[PDB]
């Protein structure tokens, strides 16, 4: 068997899932074992100060108790959960995701909506083929993504709030006849305006492809395609691939806006977003029409698929780089079960504290970085190494304040192991929380000496990363001085 992984999405209008098991070969890619989308609107529960309500907590944790279920039922085992920045709320989103941590045990990382861009655009590149020249609108209920890139990765992206859900909320409809048109024409004024200052950087040139994504996207194909006298996406197995044009998505809004709110969810592949797809529609074609678009190609990949696509792609790396002997550890790791992507993230970011310590003038012994590494990797377990490097590894990877010397089998280091596992066990330690949201993402930019003590600045961490090391880094700072952390 190889390595089953799970990532999860929490958007504004839904949540998804991707369980997938890498492929052999090292290569980055992935085999899909089981998705899930949960439709825990969370935009709908926001309250009169931006706050998710405890409903909206409410559902949040049942979607994360579906996913780890689902999750440990194909032997994932642990879901990384990223989350929009609009989902969790405008000030309480620590708070929340702390909470439904306790209460699931997955936590629901807030990232930016340049990085769900970025990542957004890699489940893109899993599912259709991209071209020299590509511009894709990721459209949720809450933002707006725009990106540029090429064969390979995003290049440029711009996160607008012209979301489906917030593009409903601004513009109430009215009871009257054009009332429909009114709201559609306010949009896209809406729009235009956010979009006119960075347009140039996403406009067509000869060449670009356009791509769209997420459920609106998917809902408009859908009900475009059955126009032209087609069969619900069931026949042709969804509208991965499909096409369709500026001209049609026209008519289909002016279908749309010349009905009433109850009558668009009667309208053929619109059956579940009555609600919120005339503004979404609006959305849609008062961006590509910005942007010169013609033609569009539409992707069922999206954030879930380029989630999975960076964390092998960071597992590899740090694998590849790896020598032999720290290979064999982290295989090793694996078959006792342990999350790789954390092993290796904990790994990076305790050899990326190590040297800037070495570059400040800490003395290490020789083998320091080779037994960090490797208990590293091993740390969250229930060859080529001299036995004495396997006990400082076995020590550096399972210590606690607290032992006890007398009780039989105690070991006993030599007092110069005894300070290196401490001080090793110390930078892995606030590696361990910096990585205590799972998420791959926190990086060290810099560590200087302040004082008698230590000053650290980190970046791609989350509230629950910044706690982590303020409660592990006790050993640091009794070892190092006193750590501060920062950014
Ligand atoms: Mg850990």
């Amino acid at each position: 068997s190889h390595m089953r992984v799970a990532v999860a999405d929490v958007g504004t209008n839904s949540s998804h899932l991707l369980i997938a098991e890498a492929l052999p070969g090292d290569a980055g890619g992935f085999r899909v074992i089981d998705t899930l989308k949960d439709r825990t609107r969370l935009g709908e529960c926001l309250d009169t100060r931006g706050e998710l309500t405890p409903e909206g907590e409410e559902r949040l944790a049942s979607a994360l108790t579906r996913f780890r279920e689902l999750a440990a039922s194909a032997g994932a085992g642990d879901v990384r959960v990223y989350a929009t920045s609009a989902l969790r709320e405008a000030p309480n989103g620590a708070e929340v995701a702390e909470r439904v941590r306790q209460r699931t045990g997955l936590y629901p990382a807030v990232i930016s909506g340049v990085r769900a861009g970025e990542l957004t655009y890699l489940g893109v590149r899993e599912a259709v083929e991209l071209g020299p020249d590509n511009v894709l609108l990721d459209l949720g209920g809450g933002s707006l993504e725009f990106v540029r890139g090429a064969e390979e990765r995003a290049a440029d992206v711009l996160s607008l709030p012209l979301g489906a859900i917030r593009m409903t909320r601004a513009f109430p409809e009215g009871d009257g006849k054009n009332a429909g048109r009114d709201v559609a024409d306010a949009v896209a004024r809406q729009v235009r305006e956010l979009l006119r200052p960075h347009a140039g950087r996403f406009a067509a040139r000869p060449g670009t492809q356009f791509f769209l994504s997420s459920g609106t996207a998917e809902a408009a194909a859908d009900a475009i395609a059955q126009r032209r006298g087609g069969r619900p996406a069931e026949a042709a197995g969804g509208v991965n691939g499909e096409r369709f044009t500026l001209t049609e998505l026209a008519d289909l809004l002016a279908h749309v806006a010349r009905l009433r709110p109850a009558q668009r969810a009667r309208v053929p592949g619109l059956e579940r977003r009555g609600d919120t797809i005339l503004a979404a529609l609006s959305v849609l074609h008062a961006a590509l029409d910005a942007l010169g678009a013609r033609e569009v190609t539409v992707s069922e990949g999206a954030l879930r698929e380029g989630m999975l696509i960076e964390e092998l792609a960071q597992v590899q790396t740090f694998s590849l780089a790896l020598s032999t002997r720290q290979r064999s550890v982290l295989a090793t790791a694996g078959r006792f079960g342990v999350n790789l992507s954390h092993a290796g993230q904990v790994a990076e970011l305790s050899r990326e504290l190590f040297d800037r310590l070495l570059a400040a003038g800490e003395t290490f012994p020789p083998p320091a970085r080779s037994l960090l590494t490797a208990a590293a990797v091993l740390h969250e377990a229930g060859r080529g190494f001299g036995p004495q490097d396997i006990e400082l590894i076995a020590q550096i990877a399972r210590y606690h304040r607290k032992s006890k010397p007398s009780h039989p089998d105690y070991v006993a280091l030599a007092p110069a192991d005894r300070a290196l596992v401490a001080r090793l066990a110390g930078i892995l330690r606030v590696a361990d929380g910096l990585d205590r949201a799972h998420t791959g993402l926190a990086r060290v930019d810099d560590l200087r000496r302040q004082g008698q003590g230590w000053q650290l600045r980190v970046s791609g961490v989350t509230p629950l990363d910044l706690a982590g090391v303020g409660e592990k880094g006790d050993l640091w700072a009794r070892e190092f001085g006193p750590l501060s952390v920062q950014n």
